[PDB]
């Protein structure tokens, strides 16, 4: 264990619409992957 996430830009965009950050925090929210990049 250490931080859960990194302070990467490395946004992503989830299967409900939501840019995440890094893919970390889209996976911590739990949703499935669906874009790269951010998403409006």
């Amino acid at each position: 264990e250490a931080a859960v996430c990194t302070t990467e830009w490395d946004p992503v965009c989830g299967k409900d619409g939501k840019t995440y950050s890094n893919l970390c925090w889209l996976n911590e929210a739990g949703v499935g992957l669906d874009h790269e990049g951010e998403c409006l």
